[PDB]
């Protein structure tokens, strides 16, 4: 039970700034879905990151591409998710920086799956928005341990702090799910491209 003070403080500050954080997340996702030049940029920097993780901006692009791509496997169930986690494990064996990214993405997959199998559809989507608000605040400050901690809390079923954060943003949670639907094709393609690139540098 409970959570570390750094995680409590990230939740407190994200709730104070939740109109800003949730609004910026939704608008970035809308811009990405409607701007093909932004999609090409994320994809080419993600491919560079597979060959060389040293630049934080390239590794961020790899994380964004895989966080969008993972929605496919999550909606396909246990076999697809196990294959996706197997791919992340192979990615993590490449270097210590790749391992840090892969460990974060594995926790994000597990958080999604816990929510979907235990909550109603609307509570699932709203809790996810509150969780990602805290995660984005932590990552923007370079605090990767706090970001992963928030995901672990949801894996264990402690959804209530994150649902509570996003309750007044239920409409934005629905719109963020409408936007993911426009990205299904992008995600399937980029996942196949990353899988091929990882095989090449093994
Ligand atoms: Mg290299
Ligand atoms: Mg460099």
């Amino acid at each position: 039970s409970g959570m570390r003070e750094r995680v409590e403080e990230a939740l407190r500050r994200a709730k104070e700034r939740r109109e800003e954080i949730i609004g910026k997340y939704l608008e970035w996702a809308k811009t990405f879905a409607n701007n093909p030049e932004l999609q090409k940029e994320i994809n080419e920097r993600a491919l560079k990151a597979i060959k060389d993780p040293s630049d934080e901006k390239d590794l961020k692009a790899l994380g964004i591409a895989l966080a969008i791509g993972m929605k496919g496997p999550i909606e396909l169930g246990e076999e697809a998710v196990e294959e996706l986690l197997g791919l992340l494990e192979r990615l993590g064996k490449l270097s210590e920086k790749h391992a840090e990214l892969a460990d974060f993405l594995k926790a994000l997959v597990q958080a999604y799956m816990t929510l979907k199998k235990t909550l109603s559809e609307e509570e699932y989507r709203v809790t996810y928005l509150g969780m990602i608000a805290v995660v984005l605040l932590a990552l923007s400050e370079g605090d990767y341990d706090t970001a992963k901690a928030a995901l672990e809390l949801v894996v264990e079923g402690d959804y209530e702090p994150f649902l509570e954060l996003a309750e007044p943003y239920a409409e934005e949670a629905k719109e963020a799910w409408e936007i993911n639907k426009k990205l299904v094709e992008y995600g399937l393609k980029v996942l196949e491209k990353m899988k091929e690139a990882i095989k090449e540098v093994e």
